[PDB]
């Protein structure tokens, strides 16, 4: 029924807006122009040295910086983890499913959610009080060079179909219920509860991007870009291990 | 108009049985024992490879490449059988056929494939999964994430009608690295993604959200083949006296 798939549409909705203070909708207005305020710009060194002096930040600057990523995806995953809970069904799934779900999610959801935050020229840092250029964290270093520069490609292609919230909403609560993570117990619930929201993102941009043909199949073909994006993410975290050879350390596990 | 699609798919399941010799529907006669296709001989071990005959891993291995070659020129006539493929750039047609063409293989690879093993030799053969675990070190490998793929993907229970759209749709995907013209590529592929739906939902009407999962395996497809070029330059770097194929060459270049 439509109107069931409807009313599992603003469900989410109504719980991404909860969970997630930056909103896409926020984060473009800030890019985009709507001038009541404006982001401290980090486009050099220099720029960076002031960044932290001005507004508040809670060694190697090419580290530093990498470090900073970590601590705010830390925080990303404490938002997702709530948001998830909202999912109709998730919290009825058994306890090790949900974490496993969770544990290989995250990730995904993660660059996913980034690209309303970046344009091809940067990406907003610190709840929006701050823009990195891309050209600035092009140049940082034999390894932390090719760091973000994967991430704002799949962003550019990413943006390009225009999803809103409403939309994201849906396809990152699609992404979280994935029967495909390794170690999954009962993989049955999980895959019923992604059909019943496939119908509903389905549903959701034929009515929010009726003139985008074929919006659906371009969205869900792009979920193997973000699992490549993944999967040479680690790749470089291998390598950043031989590199940046302590309970902070336990914090930051992965 | 529909009317408009199940024309499209009509045409493109009619091009893929002139194409492909060895379809999936004759695939599954041989292994489940209709009698309307006649049973295969098995390898299952050295002497029955010895028999079916009537070193074992790289003559096994040359012989995949054989396939594999057999294979691209079958997928390049399909491709041209596309409605606007042939009228794309040239550059942009090769560019498709290099990316798309090992993705394709491994598909229509599952339908040769049980959860023990694998047709060869267009169904007169019957290769078994394990024995192809037990080959030399750097061979040992190669086959088995085909097969965990194949059985994910057999499950999903396609017919070569549908496996014909999804095909075309592989091949036309706009994101290759290199192309020239990716907006009359997408183009196309928006009419095929119809067509393929409409399939979906005519053919398998009580299989929820088929399509999505169909998409979805689009993933999967692209690790088998980035696994299997990793597994190649080792094999390029062990034996120094091994040739590959040069047609495979230039795809992997
Ligand atoms: C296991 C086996 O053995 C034989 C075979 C064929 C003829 C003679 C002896 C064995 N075919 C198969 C499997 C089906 C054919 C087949 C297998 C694998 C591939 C992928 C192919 C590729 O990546 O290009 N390849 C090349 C070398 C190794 C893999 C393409 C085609």
């Amino acid at each position: 029924e439509s109107a069931d798939l409807r009313a599992l549409a603003k469900h989410l909705y109504d719980s991404y807006i909860k969970s997630f203070p930056l909103t896409k909708a926020k984060a473009r207005a800030i890019l985009g122009k709507t001038t009541d305020k404006s982001p401290f710009v980090i486009y050099d060194m220099n720029s960076l040295m002031m960044g932290e002096d001005k507004i508040k930040f809670k060694k190697e600057v090419a580290i530093r910086i990498f470090q900073g990523c970590q601590f705010r995806s830390v925080e990303a995953v404490q938002e997702i983890t709530e948001y998830a809970k909202s999912i109709p069904g998730f919290v009825n799934l058994d306890l090790n499913d949900q974490v496993t779900l969770l544990k290989y999610g995250v990730h995904e959801i993660i660059y996913t959610m980034l690209a309303s935050l970046m344009n091809k020229d940067g990406v907003l840092i610190s709840e929006g009080q701050g823009f990195m250029t891309r050209e600035f964290l092009k140049s940082l270093r034999k390894p932390f060079g090719d760091f973000m520069e994967p991430k704002f490609e799949f962003a550019v292609k990413f943006n390009a179909l225009e999803l809103d919230d409403s939309d994201l909403a849906i396809f990152i609560a699609v992404i979280i219920l994935s029967g495909d993570r390794p170690g999954l117990l009962n993989v049955k619930p999980i895959e019923d509860i992604q059909d019943n929201l496939l119908q509903a993102l389905e549903l959701q941009l034929k009515l929010n991007h009726p003139e985008s043909s074929q919006l659906f199949a371009k969205l869900l073909q792009k979920m193997t870009d973000l699992r490549q994006i993944v999967t040479e993410h680690v790749q470089l975290l291998q390598v950043i291990k031989k590199t940046e050879t302590p309970l902070l350390q336990e914090i930051y596990k992965d």
